[PDB]
């Protein structure tokens, strides 16, 4: 029996906001080194890099090193060694490591993982709260449920003989490879395996390393024995090469762009002569997430709503919303109150100021990757910036909100997975709601997440079907981001990747290869059989 | 609300139930009726897309392993103009299954599992053992009961699935829709199951999947026998197109398709390696990454204790090992014998062998097993039985003969092998063919360690054994040497919803069809959220 971690709401002179602000203070001019671990041993290589802190890059926040394929092959060797042992406990013993973990998140743990996630990603506190607290948590907690249920999924007995499962972990070891945005998803990836009896190299993303550590540790603490999740940081390129040519890679949990997916795919198809088993490859691969909206819709609702799933976190989720269709009905009101909203969002520190919305993207690649974009805002014949449209990396990696107007609903802006604070917005002729409706499935190669916001009972009933395959996440009233474990299973089909929906009861599945085992308490009979005679 | 969700049902199946076929009895006497009923005949079965049956150019016969002289089939295989429009047409006939409620889906294969069960179950039996070369208790397991097991428990487990849904809470409703794939599915299946198949298209489909089901040339018969009760049990035009064809061409042809979102496939491990590859190859042209699932082959094992049952060693490994003439991806090819018991087995098996049947199977009901599938198969195994006369390592204990001036016919083998790592036992046969290997009894953990490490394969074995803490310390070693484990019974024969199938190392994916989780693969779950309030400011109270 579990249910969802409470967020907590951080009220002036509440036990929370006064740890989280001793914990913010705790980073404050610190640079944590932090180590390639193998079993229990902390290694370091030559190739040192540093973490930054997003809002002000004159603090490293963290110094790690990249494992070398040598280190890799050793970390392979040594969790494969343990694996057995492993595999062997009972689930309900792994478990419990995870529940430990997650009351330790819960309570005495829970300021430092969220100022870490604030001060290394550069989120604010409620971003690092739902994340590096209660995602995890969750994550963690609802895992272990699913977990220990399966074990009760046996099959049918007849006698003489009896069935069962047995639940076993995959044979070889999993390459776990977590992106810089959310801190819980780097949980997940590397617990949600070893929860099943596998063991892992997790390479955490370079630019989330100081939480990624944290959370490393506190498995380690809760009772994670050594070797069953090795940390070991990694240039991308490298790691990949490594585990895919490994003939004891059984599986990749990968979060992280499309083409880098791609290529981990091929690389495994590449090399099957050389494995042992088939690998197992998940994928969750990003989008380009609309917010549709109908002439019925509560204005309110729509503004509030696509400013938080467009601008929370600088825009930097797989389920953002980036594009934003509007009924020329209802876009002087919807264009007013954006503009409006906008100028009162605050973009700064996040530990200095609470007052803070958003704070700076992760680092300098991001930012120009993104400024990139707002130039091409600034070129394009169908584009208008409406909106901010300004960016600073002086101090930090701030870049402003940006909300534009294409007056193609098929721009690349329209079709493109940013990953930045960027709004783009179509207006459609209201009458046009059907064909716009089809341009919302048409446009992009993804299948995310997206949102209609309707008050018309047919409206919404005809949109759920036209958009059945627009958005493995589909929202009624509600915004595109925030998908809570337990409650929205999250994951996408398209171009977004395997649809594994971890925060279900089923993503477990994907890290067992089950053995049933039947055993006949009497003897055989003779061979033949009686229709013979 | 806006939207409305209706409360999910629920399906009461059990297994069904195996016919004795008795002299006298209504099933022996529909089954010779039925068996009469394709003596001298040969069907003309086409391509079907949509409700079209399709001819080409490209004409194929079926031949009856036992008499192959006897074509029980002319078919043809489809060429890739055909197969790409009937991709085309399941395409456009997707949306409307997908949107069909899974209980209406399901009793399509509910009313399919009835027809098998009764009125159909002498033809399809007959037509698997004339095409296939099975006897009457072979086709009985898999025409009939698994085939129908398959139907009635994916059928349940399916609706089942609906039921599983999200938490909600204020001021939200979560629901989990099992979408089908979006693209189409191909299924691609082998001659020696009848009712794998039917699995293959019709887990898929049942799942809201359109399927391109390329059946096996050497049960072409059985299979099209399958396809049209389906659509005479309801199911809608271009939901399965039943497309035999080339293997390359028809795997070229839908791993070049954008829109293939699946493959199910069972066969040799080569060609599922080879399809992954294509898959990979063509990753930036699909809307979306393809699912393969693989049901490869295995090298089963049957290990002996010092403490087993001798009689239960040698029925149950004398079945698994030749039933079939041991065309079962779940055979047992290797026995290991402590030499303590080796003198009372040896004598047994040898006895025991000296009685098994190789005939007709539709004459003689005496006959234990018949020739095996076809040409390539007999040329296979006979130089395997000759690697056994010339190699220093080898000894045939009995049989090893074989003939296919009128059927593929083999009599069953049984060689003892003095290295355990001969390739005799390493490698998949496919045919007949038992090694022994007797290991000194104070060496069984090494031996277990053997069995462990020899072949490539994960699928089936079993170990026969009367002390507890053997059979517990066994269990532990093979862990992964086995997908099916079994202790004091066979190694074939897995019943659907009570021993799920599948292995992993070089045996597949592993995804356990028979099981309540196989269907999920062909799902891909959207999960819709509902919002019964109007949000409030984009602040949180913390800013202030």
């Amino acid at each position: 029996k579990v249910a969802n971690e409470p967020i907590l709401a951080f009220s002036q002179g509440s036990p929370e906001r006064d740890a989280l602000q001793k914990a913010l203070k705790d980073l404050k001019g610190q640079t944590e080194a932090i180590p390639c671990v193998v079993g229990d041993e902390e290694v370091w290589t030559s190739d040192i890099q540093y973490q930054l802190s997003p809002f002000n890059h004159a603090h490293k926040v963290a110094k790690f090193c990249y494992a070398d394929k040598a280190l890799l092959n050793r970390a392979i060797d040594a969790a494969l060694a343990a694996r057995k042992e492993w595999d062997l406990k009972p689930m309900a013993d792994r478990a419990q490591v995870f529940l430990k973990a997650a009351d330790m998140l819960s309570g005495p743990r829970r300021a430092e993982v969220l100022a870490k996630t604030m001060v290394g990603q550069g989120k604010t506190v409620i971003q690092a709260e739902i994340d590096a607290a209660a995602e995890l948590i969750d994550f963690f907690r609802f895992n272990a449920k699913f977990a220990v249920e399966l074990e009760g999924e046996q099959p049918i007995s007849v006698p003489p003989s009896t069935n069962h499962t047995v639940y076993r972990g995959l044979e070889g070891f999993v390459a776990a490879i977590s992106p810089f945005n959310f801190t819980a998803i780097g949980g997940n990836l590397a617990g949600a395996p070893a929860l099943m009896g596998n063991v892992v190299l997790w390479k955490p993303s370079d630019t989330a390393m100081l939480a990624s550590y944290a959370v490393y540790r506190i498995l380690r603490e809760a009772g994670l024995p050594p070797n069953i999740i090795q940390f070991v940081p990694a240039d991308g390129p490298t790691f990949g090469d490594t585990v895919t040519s490994s003939e004891h890679l059984c599986g990749i949990n990968f979060t992280g762009s499309v083409p880098t997916f791609k290529h981990l795919w091929r690389q495994v198809a590449q090399n099957l002569d050389r494995f042992r088993t088939f690998p197992r490859l998940a994928g969750e691969c990003g989008g380009k997430n609309f917010h549709f909206v109908h002439s019925s819709a509560d204005v309110d609702s729509v503004v509030s709503g696509t400013l938080r799933s467009a601008f929370e976190y600088g825009g930097q989720k797989c389920s953002a919303c980036s594009r934003l269709y509007v009924p020329k009905s209802l876009w002087p009101q919807i264009k007013g109150r954006l503009l409006e909203e906008h100028s009162r969002i605050k973009v700064g520190d996040p530990a200095e100021d609470f007052g803070t919305f958003f704070s700076a993207v992760i680092d300098a690649k991001a930012f120009a990757r993104i400024k990139k974009w707002l130039e091409h805002a600034r070129s394009s014949p169908s584009l208008s910036i409406l909106a901010g449209g300004q960016c600073n990396e002086s101090v930090g990696y701030y870049v402003e909100p940006c909300i534009i107007e294409s007056k193609d609903p098929q721009e690349p802006i329209m079709k493109e997975e940013i990953f930045g604070p960027v709004l783009t917005v179509y207006v459609y002729p209201d009458d046009k709601y059907r064909e716009t409706l089809k341009l919302v499935d048409s446009t992009t190669s993804y299948g995310l997440t997206g949102a209609v916001f309707a008050q018309d009972k047919a409206i919404v009933q005809e949109a759920t079907r036209m958009l059945r395959n627009a958005a493995g996440n589909f929202y009624i009233n509600d915004k595109s981001t925030g998908s809570v474990v337990g409650q929205q299973p999250f994951g996408g089909a398209r171009a977004s990747g395997t649809n594994d929906k971890p925060g279900g009861p089923h993503y477990i599945l994907r890290w067992t290869s089950p053995q049933v085992i039947k055993e006949t308490h009497k003897p055989l009979g003779d061979w033949r059989y009686s229709y013979m005679q």
